[PDB]
């Protein structure tokens, strides 16, 4: 069977806390009343939810109820267990309230509003200190849920919100996160096909924290090279292709030969064999602007096919890419 691997950062934080922290299944949720908030407008659906516009009538300010389409009542307490757990934590959104509606009796969970920004004009005049600086943003929030012994599995451009007016970022949906415990195996169809990590596409399920680094790999990619998404694969099988074209295969089979991975047979025939390109190749006129040596340094060490060697979340932020954003924080 496959090597085992641990985290090499927070490997242990949710051993050492009380067994509450982590065991949501038994979480206790108190719910309130629907009927605190009223319903303005619906905001965008999806799989999991439908998220809407609402007020909350008693002090009459701007919220948002996100109605949980059903699942499993577990995947409910886990995802407002995180949400309680990560609570005041660096650019997390904030839960404000659970409730619940009187008649539907359906569960929804009640969060704060972010003066989100059109991404149309957030991709067109974002210059290359407002692309290191948010993305410092994005590992504050990443280093603290990690910490806290967090793993956010949906690493998303969809669920990074930004106010660009007031330079504010909030990293969104829960509904995937899960604790890391050192040894167990995880479910690997999880997060959104451009941003799975190759250790969900190659079925390696003792994966950690180092799952989120991946997908801002790939979301810092497709900033700087302005090419949405990075990686554009057609299924799960294909978008390890992809990913193989541009890393190469000598790294990939020597990942799956390192971890003892068995690989699909499927995949034993599309791979092929494919060099490691440099970087150079995807840098043109109108993209000059936001590569630079330290970008491309970044880049490179966070898209990895073994998850051991990605940086942490606290080594990414000492990288030079953001020594001015770490400079003008003072
Ligand atoms: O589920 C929950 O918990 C939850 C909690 C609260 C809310 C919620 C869900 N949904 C809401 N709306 C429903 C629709 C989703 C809105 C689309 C967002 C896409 C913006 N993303 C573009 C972008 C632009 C730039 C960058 C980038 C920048 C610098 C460097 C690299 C990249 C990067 Cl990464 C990304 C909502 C609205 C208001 N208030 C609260 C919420």
């Amino acid at each position: 069977g496959p090597v085992p691997s641990r985290a090499r950062v927070y490997t242990d934080v949710n051993t050492h806390r009380p067994r509450e922290y982590w065991d949501y299944e038994s979480h206790v949720v108190e719910w309130g009343n629907q009927d605190d908030y009223q319903l303005v407008r619906k905001l965008g659906r999806g799989k999991y939810s439908e998220v809407f516009e609402a007020i909350n009538i008693t002090n009459n300010e701007k919220v948002v109820v996100k109605i949980l389409k059903p699942v499993k009542k577990k995947k409910i307490k886990r995802e407002i267990k995180i949400l309680e757990n990560l609570r005041g934590g660096p650019n997390i959104i904030t839960l404000a309230d659970i409730v619940k509606d009187p008649v539907s009796r359906t569960p929804a969970l009640v969060f704060e509003h972010v003066n989100n920004t059109d991404f149309k004009q957030l991709y067109q005049t974002l210059t290359d200190y407002d692309i290191r600086f948010y993305m410092y943003e994005i590992l504050k929030a990443l280093d603290y849920c990690h910490s806290m012994g967090i793993m956010h599995r949906d690493v998303k451009p969809h669920n990074v919100m930004i106010d660009h007016e007031h330079r504010k970022l909030r990293l969104i949906d829960w509904g995937l996160a899960e604790f890391y415990h050192p040894g167990q195996e995880y479910n690997v169809r999880v997060a959104s096909r451009y941003f799975k990590g190759p250790e969900l596409l190659v079925d390696y399920q003792m994966y950690d924290y180092s799952l989120d680094m991946w997908s801002l790999g790939c979301m810092l990619a497709s900033m700087i090279f302005r090419k949405e998404p990075f990686f554009h694969g057609h299924d799960n099988y294909d978008q390890l292709v992809r990913i193989a074209k541009v890393l190469g295969t000598e790294d990939l089979y020597d990942y799956i030969d390192k971890y003892n991975i068995e690989l699909d047979p499927r995949f034993n025939d599309i791979l092929g064999r494919h060099s490691r390109k440099r970087w150079e190749r995807f840098v043109h006129s109108e993209n000059q602007h936001l590569v630079s040596p330290e970008a491309l340094d970044f880049l490179d060490k966070l898209l990895r096919y073994d998850h051991q060697s990605r940086l942490t979340a606290r080594e990414a932020m000492e990288h030079p890419y953001f020594y001015t954003v770490v400079k003008d924080q003072a």
